[PDB]
């Protein structure tokens, strides 16, 4: 049984308590924290890729009312996030499992770009999430897993000063 885990939990805990939120700018601006995966239980000699995407947690815009994340009463579908490969892909097993999977090179933007960075929509909610793909092999194979504790907020400037503050303290 292959085995996904998220490092650091403790801090991204901390976000989560205070409502997460990740600036986006029209160029791309990186993540922190950054998303960092434990994984076990890979073939070392098989070749993957890591994957990750952004669902969006509901189909609501979120305003921020007086102190607090709120959401509005208009929901609309919402378009599925581009996916990014972490830029070690393809790699083998052991490759993967010999230090935590850092995607400290993803960027988030608000704008359709050439490519590299993902797009968000602005004040709605999402729910980072990965797929580890087994390519090259004979049976392709995708082990997907999603991770609440980093759920957040695309913003395009902190609205909490509390989130300011803990993004500060722990970069
Ligand atoms: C409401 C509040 N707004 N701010 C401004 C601010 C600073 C400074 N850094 O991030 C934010 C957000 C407070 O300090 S209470």
């Amino acid at each position: 049984e292959l085995r996904v885990g998220l490092e650091e939990s403790e801090l991204w805990l901390r976000f989560k308590e205070l409502t997460n939120e990740m600036i986006v700018t029209k160029n791309g601006r990186r993540m922190f924290p950054v998303l960092k995966v434990n994984v076990s239980g890979l073939d070392p000699n098989a070749m993957y890729s890591f994957l990750l995407d952004f669902v969006a947690a509901d189909n609501h815009r979120w305003k921020y009312v007086n102190g607090e994340w709120v959401p509005g009463g208009k929901p609309e579908p919402q378009a599925p996030s581009c996916v990014y490969i972490h830029p070690d892909s393809p790699n083998f097993g052991a490759h993967w499992m010999k230090a935590p999977v850092s995607f400290s090179k993803v960027k988030l933007t608000n704008k359709l770009n050439g490519g590299g960075q993902i797009m968000l929509n602005s004040l709605h909610k999402y729910e980072p999430r990965i797929h580890i793909v087994r390519v090259g092999g004979p049976q392709r194979m995708i082990t997907s897993h999603c991770f609440p504790e980093t759920q957040f907020i695309a913003v395009t400037a902190y609205q909490n000063e509390e989130i300011t503050a803990l993004k500060i303290k722990y970069n």
